[PDB]
């Protein structure tokens, strides 16, 4: 309940400040499925912040949780695929650490509008 434009803004922010915090921008495209040919055996939904950008531009995400199961989507598919002992395992748990905090300020801000 609550009108779409300051709702859409709010999110097109809080993606801006979640692709912030990728600071090697691994998380910005899609992962190159000709680089990595293996992905999709166990990966059943890639994820990246350019396709949460379409999404979000096609009206795809109408309330907070649809936008936030997606930004977990990228965070959990690169912990399935990488080894814990690779910075790619690390950097999905620092963004889960990072973008969680960003995500929490956004929903109290969408709960006020
Ligand atoms: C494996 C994984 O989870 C990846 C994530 C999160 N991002 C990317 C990515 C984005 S762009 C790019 N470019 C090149 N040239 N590989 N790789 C990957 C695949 C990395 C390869 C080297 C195993």
């Amino acid at each position: 309940e609550m009108q779409l434009t300051p709702f859409l803004i709010l999110l097109r922010k809080t993606l801006e400040q979640l692709q912030e915090k990728d600071t090697g921008n691994i998380f910005s495209e899609p992962v190159p499925l000709s680089e990595v040919p293996d992905y999709l055996d166990h990966i059943k939904k890639p994820m990246d912040f350019f396709t949460m950008k379409q999404n979000l531009e096609a009206y795809r995400y109408l309330n907070f949780d649809d936008f936030e199961e997606d930004f977990n989507l990228i965070v959990s598919n690169c912990l399935k695929y990488n080894a814990k002992d690779t910075i790619f395992y690390r950097a999905a748990v620092r963004l889960r650490e990072q973008g969680g905090a960003v995500l929490r300020q956004a929903r109290r801000q969408a709960e006020k509008m």
